């Protein structure tokens, strides 16, 4: 079985009685405006996706994840979940109860345990292994406010979720896995439609794992990216036409990527552990500044993670062997070899090209096409 | 990587020894042997049957029957014996005799003992049945009433059209070492490669250094591939689809007994002597179960060659790949199971095998032969 990171699955969803009280006096508490990513962090805290966390890191915890990728008690935790405010936005003090607003929506109530300062260069360097402003995460770290705020939270509202019905929470996914008699579950994280390489990895894992938990991540989109609804419906087509039934589950999680590379891959595994997964597929270049095998290399420092990473050797499609192969068993030259790249396959479709069937399933392509505009913007 | 019994046997007579024995064949009694026995003689003499240096005596014959092991407990499952009738027994114990295939002296033999046997016990213990319809049972009954044990010395081989491909254990071992191979997996066959065969061999290559493909030359039936077709088809396959220094091809001559699981052990022993560390055991290796050939290896933990059993696989015409039921949901019409007999029948009937059954270049190589098949 998979135990929740830290021992118990966290739940911070405020009770209807607690929600009514706080919202009856919104204007008496200090209101702090948060970004959407922080609003998503809050729902991940409240539904146990971030177990054991019950709020935003305090100073001791924050410095510990920076220096060691572990909490003070040595439990693995690699991605700082913090709340920042500028001098002018700090309309509260330690010991105060504050309300975090996304736009005009009260997202959560927070008990301010501690207000502290930090070194943005140290923050940037230890998390992303670089302090170059060109790095997106470094830039977002420098834009942070001067003060971080720690303390336990309680969720009052979620950001509107067009895909609520797919957004199963850890308590539901765990009950579902057991519902299906799965003892081992392998997680596959993605932000793209499935191509044949992704199907190969998932079915490879099925030969020593009971089921696959495909977990599309809902986050900020870039122009040219597949619409989440396209990704969802594409996978539903893939399973119906190519997967045995009761061998896969599709559920979505919301999460704003930090692009901290190998340090973020550990965070990804922790999230999937809490969803109930015992294994986690780690692809190359997970989360320009990080090497392809860096995200696999870091797991050697966490033998106490209690979620088994799965590393796959390099494979490609050969147009002479007519099969997914690897260099050991294929003598064919570069023209015959087709390496899988979701980005290149995505660019074919944007450019009016048909992906060959060794890149994408016929029915998957026709589902993507069934959309007037599959991509954002 | 060590020969069964400890050391590689060699019973090939030196040319000075051979000549002196052939200068006056007059002195020795002549005994006419069947071709299959002549094949057994060259397998003895080139170490394919190590530790055996000749035909088994009584104590060894009975032990193989009862325990599938020699008196010293070394695994040996197939008796290698020489049979003569009362009329053919123009010799006694202690005599030196000459074994002849037609007018060719195949070997010189020192007779240790002449003993009798129970043909029904023989047939039953080896083949698990005494049904005369069983080919091996009938050939056991046609054996002469006397078996003859003793060490042999080979003087000639029956003509071999495939001599150049019939590398002996001492040269295969030197070749495995020359290619830096530490582990070697044997794949025995009597058919052309289809994509299932290639799948298995390349699967093994992911955890062994190289593959030793070993076509077995024996009696043919009407409709069988000619052995030169099989060989040329494999050299076409390797050249077009295998990396260099991952495959070796060599032939061994051997007449099947059809003893099922008991012969699979004997097959693995032969490949051990050739230098292999692993041995692929195909299903149904008539009267025996498909997994029995795999079940028997449990009783031989000391065999020192590792059997390799593979899970069921087939080609799916919707997945467009070799898969297995665990990962494929599609119904029977999309599933193509690999049968060497079905694929061979197609070619005999003038049909083109789909490329998911047989490589394009392999089929073209088979086509290059005007009469690829054996005719009665
Ligand atoms: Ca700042
Ligand atoms: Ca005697
Ligand atoms: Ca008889
Ligand atoms: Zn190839
Ligand atoms: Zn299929």
């Amino acid at each position: 079985v998979s135990k929740p990171h830290g021992g118990k699955l966290v739940n911070r969803v405020a009770t209807e009685k607690t929600k009514e009280k706080i919202l009856e006096e919104q204007n008496e508490f200090s209101k702090v405006q948060i970004r959407e990513g922080t609003a998503i962090d809050l729902e991940n805290i409240a539904h146990g996706v971030y177990s054991p966390l019950t709020g935003f890191l305090r100073k001791d915890e924050f410095q510990s994840v920076l220096d060691n990728m572990r909490l003070p008690n040595e439990l693995p935790w690699s991605i700082p979940i913090v709340l920042d405010v500028t001098e002018k936005e700090k309309n509260f003090g330690e010991g105060d109860v504050i309300l975090l607003y996304y736009n005009d929506t009260p997202i959560a109530k927070m008990q301010v345990d501690e207000i502290y300062t930090y070194d943005k260069k140290e923050f940037a360097k230890k998390v992303f292994k670089t302090d170059e402003e060109a790095h997106p995460g470094v830039a977002k770290t420098y834009a942070l406010g001067e003060y971080l705020v720690g303390g336990e939270i309680e969720l009052l509202n979620e950001v509107p979720n067009p895909f609520k019905s797919h957004t199963l929470r850890p308590v539901e996914t765990r009950a579902l896995f057991k519902e299906k008699g799965w003892e081992t579950i392998v997680a596959f994280q993605t932000r793209n439609v499935p191509h044949l390489g992704h199907e190969y990895l998932q079915k490879l894992a099925l030969t020593f794992v009971d089921g696959v938990f495909v977990n599309p991540v809902i986050g900020k989109k870039k122009k040219g990216d597949y619409k989440d609804e396209v990704i969802l419906k594409a996978y539903e087509t893939l399973f119906e036409h190519y997967y045995p039934k009761d061998t896969d589950i599709l559920a979505t999680v919301r999460y704003e990527m930090r692009y901290a590379g190998p340090r973020e891959a550990i965070h990804h595994a922790i999230m999937r552990k809490n969803f109930g997964c015992t294994h986690f597929i780690v692809g190359r270049d997970h989360a320009d500044y990080y090497g392809p095998y860096e995200a696999q290399e870091i797991f050697q420092n966490f033998p106490d993670l209690e979620i088994s990473p799965i590393f796959f050797r390099e494979f490609y499609y050969c147009k002479k062997c007519n099969a997914i192969v690897h260099d050991r068993i294929c003598p064919h030259t570069s023209e015959y070899r087709e390496h899988f790249s979701g980005t290149k396959i995505r660019n074919m479709i944007v450019n009016g090209e048909l992906p060959p069937e060794y890149f994408m399933r016929k029915e998957v392509y026709e589902t993507i096409r069934s959309f007037e505009n599959p991509f954002v913007d």
